[PDB]
């Protein structure tokens, strides 16, 4: 049952969708400002890139999978400002990509890597 192999060949973004459905993107200047100010308890989702998850090499991100369903309580943002953000030297993370959750201006749980079994562990944790 040993399986277990990354990509961090590179990244590859096809947001076809975005403003409207469940994954926006988002400035620097905004960024804190509906991420952190967020008091409608709500579950926001910050993450920097796709690793190749395109529709012609492989869609297939946990974050569609449960956003498809909790899309009501859950926003996924994309950190334009990702060039220069040591949010991830302070969680001191190593991959590609990372996600972080945020709720009520606090912070709950971060995707990092792709574990599908951990994601909706941690994320079912901070909503229904």
């Amino acid at each position: 049952m040993a399986h277990h192999h990354h990509h961090h060949m590179g990244t590859l973004e096809a947001q076809t969708q975005g403003p409207g459905s469940m994954i926006e993107q988002i400035g620097d200047s905004e960024f804190d400002n509906k991420v952190t100010s967020c008091n409608d308890n709500i579950l926001i989702l910050v993450d920097f890139w796709a690793p190749w998850c395109g529709p012609c090499r492989s869609l297939e991100p946990q974050l569609e999978k449960l956003a498809q369903q909790y899309t009501e309580n859950v926003k996924i943002y994309k950190i334009n400002i990702e060039d220069n953000q040591d949010v991830a030297t302070q969680y001191g993370v190593s991959a590609i990509p990372t996600i972080l959750m945020f709720k009520n201006g606090k912070k709950l749980s971060q995707v990092i890597g792709a574990d599908i079994s951990k994601i909706i562990s941690e994320i079912n944790n901070n909503i229904n």
